């Protein structure tokens, strides 16, 4: 009634004082200088280039998400909830203390206005989700009742709970679809104090922020001002940090992390760098096979081709040895099947699908092959022979023709990865053309699935949900512009997605995701690439953070460092 976990029970007691990764002793005051790459031209993050830093700081949901749990929400604008275990209904009881930053009280009328507006004009999956609601009503000005009878979507109440609450009295609905630089009205701890398009967004504390002493807010929002500055590209952003004009940065360049942090402020203690890790799952990016095309229809051939990617060579030659191989769609986490034998409960979930999981993966013995290479080439050729492909002279033959294909790439980093892979595949007689295509052609060809192989992303989450259908369901395998780049269309994938979507307890959810991981991996739809096991950050020593960081989420801290504060 005062907490909502996607699976299982909320881990904080009803009377918790603060989120465990917030420090209530955090000091108030000072200006945080944040630096971001790129540009912006809008202060509306909810239409379909908006400035960052507005969600949370300005625009608030009904409930606040604790990043210390996979997916659990706690009271914010809604002080409590009424929900049944089957999730056919949810009513939000609004906090009568809540008001927008002009002092206007938040009422059910604002929530229904926001629901209607976002259902019509929001992001695509948001429109679909809100469209599932049977009715949205206000039995009184402090209650919002959502009818979900017949939907069967256990995620929908939490999606409704994180909808931003927008001011009916102050939002022009006809302007919603435009790029707007007018200072927007919200209810959060900060107001928009100054904006210079493409240059800076200045946030200043609302001294009368309604929720400053709400439990889910205590210890957060300590800076009096947050200045979000936008920079051309990475080098000028990095130079501003070295000059002391920017207080914090995330590092994503292996070259810069490896050799660029030898400047004086780093050595004399004015700034520091750190690697941080939490329990958020990692992965997965990879070379994607287009299994719609005859040359990649056999999972045995896809597995064999995957054996030839030499990660150790690329890691040492391009990335200063800083990355680690991705081994799972939910890698380095409790959701991973990697190195874990399937449980009896997993095997029961998989029972209707006896062909779906390879024994090597079912028993937790499988990993993407590690190179030191005749043994690896020999393993690949033996598998290929079983798939009916044999090397004639210097060429691998399939259906009487030499095997050849194209890897479509979009930038130089991808091209170097693909060229390394092409060189390895040449050793088993496979001709691989690597073609760098411009942005417009790349996007069009990705949307139409006009490729043999390309590099794709399937970002892991600590609470996988309906987005898995977009990436892997049979229904989206042949739908233009979908995320299902490989064209996977497997009843066992669809069945495991259904099982993870219907799991109720956290233990049954973990079981289903592990089994789902095994089915995805056993299809060899992708050649997994690699990830950083830790987040690389650097910061001024004049700002500090709580001793305990959140267990989940990536990046670990928000762009405006809501839990940090200025040292006294």
């Amino acid at each position: 009634s005062h907490g909502l976990a996607m699976h299982g029970a909320p881990q904080l007691p009803k009377d918790f004082d603060h989120f465990p990764y917030a420090d209530p002793a955090a000091k108030k005051g000072g200006r945080l200088r944040v630096g971001l790459p790129g540009t912006f031209d809008s202060l509306n993050p909810f239409n379909v280039t908006a400035a960052q830093g507005l969600v949370g700081n300005v625009f608030q949901g009904l409930m606040a998400r604790s990043q210390d749990e996979p997916f659990t929400l706690y009271p914010l604008i809604a002080q409590s909830i009424d929900i049944d275990p089957a999730r056919t209904r949810v009513t939000f009881h609004l906090d009568p203390r809540a008001h927008f930053s002009d002092g206007k009280p938040i009422t059910a009328e604002d929530v229904l206005f926001s629901f209607d507006l976002l259902k019509a004009k929001g992001r695509p999956q948001q429109r679909i989700a809100y469209g599932l609601v049977k009715s949205a009503t206000a039995p009184d000005p402090h209650r919002v009742a959502y009818d979900l009878t017949g939907v069967g979507d256990r995620e929908l109440p939490l999606i409704l709970a994180i909808m931003p609450v927008l001011p009916k009295h102050a939002l022009d609905v006809e302007r919603f679809s435009d790029a707007t630089l007018a200072k927007p009205l919200g209810s959060g701890p900060y107001v928009v104090a100054d904006v210079q398009a493409g240059a800076r967004l200045l946030l200043k504390r609302d001294p009368n922020y309604w929720g400053a002493d709400i439990p889910s807010q205590r210890g957060f929002y300590n800076f009096d001002e947050i200045d979000l500055q936008y920079f051309r590209d990475g080098n000028s952003l990095f130079e501003a940090f070295k000059a002391g004009l920017i207080d914090y940065r995330d590092e994503t360049s292996t070259t810069r992390w490896s050799t660029g942090y030898d400047f004086p402020a780093l050595r004399d203690g004015r700034m520091a760098r750190e690697s941080l890790k939490n329990e958020n799952p990692k992965g997965l990016n990879g070379f994607v096979f287009n299994t719609r095309r005859a040359l990649f229809k056999d999972a045995r051939l896809r597995e064999a081709f995957g054996m030839m990617f030499d990660f150790e060579w690329v890691n040492a030659n391009y990335y200063a040895g800083l990355y680690t191989r991705t081994k799972s769609f939910f890698d380095e986490s409790e959701l991973s099947s990697s190195g874990r034998g399937a449980s009896e409960k997993e095997r029961a979930l998989l029972a209707p699908w006896p062909d779906a999981v390879r024994a090597e993966i079912l028993e937790g013995e499988w990993r993407p092959p590690v190179s030191d290479d005749r043994d690896m080439a020999r393993r690949a050729l033996d598998l290929l022979a079983a798939a009916g492909c044999r090397v004639d002279g210097d060429r691998l033959m399939k259906d009487g023709e030499p095997f050849s294909f194209e890897i479509m790439v979009k930038d130089r980093d991808q091209e170097r990865l693909a060229l390394a892979y092409a060189s390895s595949l040449a050793r088993i007689g496979v001709e691989v053309r690597v073609r760098l295509v411009d942005e417009v052609q790349y996007q069009r060809r990705r949307q139409k699935f006009d490729f043999d192989m390309m590099i794709g992303q399937y970002v892991a989450s600590a609470s996988p949900g309906n987005e898995q259908r977009m990436r892997w369901s049979s229904a989206t395998a042949n739908q233009e512009s979908s995320f299902n780049l490989a064209g996977a269309a497997s009843p066992a994938i669809d069945g495991m997605i259904s099982a993870l979507l219907s799991a109720r307890s956290q233990e049954d959810f973990v079981t289903a995701v592990r089994a789902y991981d095994r089915v995805l991996l056993s299809g060899f739809y992708v050649v997994p690439l690699f990830h950083a096991s830790e987040q690389w950050i650097a910061h001024s020593t004049d700002i500090v953070r709580p001793e305990r960081s959140p267990r989940y989420g990536s990046p670990i801290f928000g762009p405006t460092l809501e839990s940090w504060w200025r040292k006294n």
